[PDB]
């Protein structure tokens, strides 16, 4: 229940939305709407995350789990932002088309976004895992 956890929850069900990529999910998407509604829950979550950081230092090798704390919380932020790119490629790749089908594109992107979601998760529990033993 952090606040850190709380912010990376709603960038997570916002990027789980964007997944099913229904009709206002595609409109969303050639706008800029999506990829600046999901850089702001980035933003929130790194903020967060580091004011939390910073308090868990209050109530403490220790140089080590330092650097390997940070390390966890930079894959963190370069996961949302490689979701983010993604979805800024796509883009690219739908005005390419010329009003061509993006049927095939969609797939694409679908299943590229599985596998960024799967990273995301996985380095969230283990940075989840290193502040509960660094605190
Ligand atoms: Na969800
Ligand atoms: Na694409
Ligand atoms: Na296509």
């Amino acid at each position: 229940g952090q606040r850190w956890e709380l912010a990376l929850g709603r960038f997570w069900d916002y990027l789980r939305w964007v997944q099913t990529l229904s009709e206002q999910v595609q409109e969303e998407l050639l706008s800029s709407q999506v990829t600046q509604e999901l850089r702001a829950l980035m933003d929130e979550t790194m903020k967060e995350l580091k004011a939390y950081k910073s308090e868990l230092e209050e109530q403490l090798t220790r140089a080590r789990l330092s650097k390997e704390l940070q390390a966890a919380q930079a894959r963190l932020g370069a996961d949302m932002e490689d979701v983010v790119g993604r979805l800024v490629q796509y883009r690219g790749e739908v005005q390419a088309m010329l009003g061509q089908s993006t049927e095939e594109l969609r797939v694409r992107l679908a299943s590229h976004l599985r596998k960024l979601r799967k990273r995301l998760l996985r380095d969230a529990d283990d940075l989840q895992k290193r502040l509960a033993v660094y605190q």
